[PDB]
C-alpha cells in the first residue's frame, strides 16, 4: 500500500502539474490578445466578447484536468476498498484496475 500510494499521489501531481502549467499558459495568450485589441482602436463589446471565448476555453481546460484527478481518485478508492463480490459496471475503470 505504501509503494502505491506513493506512486498514485505522484501521478495524480504530474496531472495538476500540467493543469496549473497549461491554464497559465492560456492565460497569458489572453493578456497579449486583449494587448492587441486596445492597441487597435476596438470596440468595447468586441474587447469583452474575446475575454468570455478565452474564459470559457480555460475552464474547458480546467474541466478537462478535473475529470482525470476524479477518475484517477477512483481507481485508488476503488482498489484500496476493494473487496470481492463487489461490482464493477465501468469496464475502462476496471480495465484500468
Amino acid at each position: 500500500l505504501s509503494t502505491l500510494e506513493a506512486e498514485m499521489a505522484v501521478e495524480k501531481k504530474a496531472v495538476e502539474d500540467q493543469r496549473d502549467a497549461d491554464l497559465e499558459a492560456r492565460a497569458q495568450k489572453l493578456e497579449a490578445d486583449l494587448a492587441e485589441l486596445e492597441a487597435e482602436g476596438a470596440k468595447s463589446d468586441v474587447r469583452r466578447k474575446v475575454r468570455d471565448s478565452g474564459e470559457r476555453e480555460m475552464r474547458q481546460l480546467r474541466d478537462r484536468a478535473q475529470r482525470e484527478l476524479d477518475r484517477l481518485d477512483e481507481i485508488w478508492n476503488t482498489f484500496t476498498k476493494l473487496a470481492p463480490k463487489q461490482l464493477i459496471v465501468d469496464e475502462v475503470l476496471y480495465r484500468e484496475l
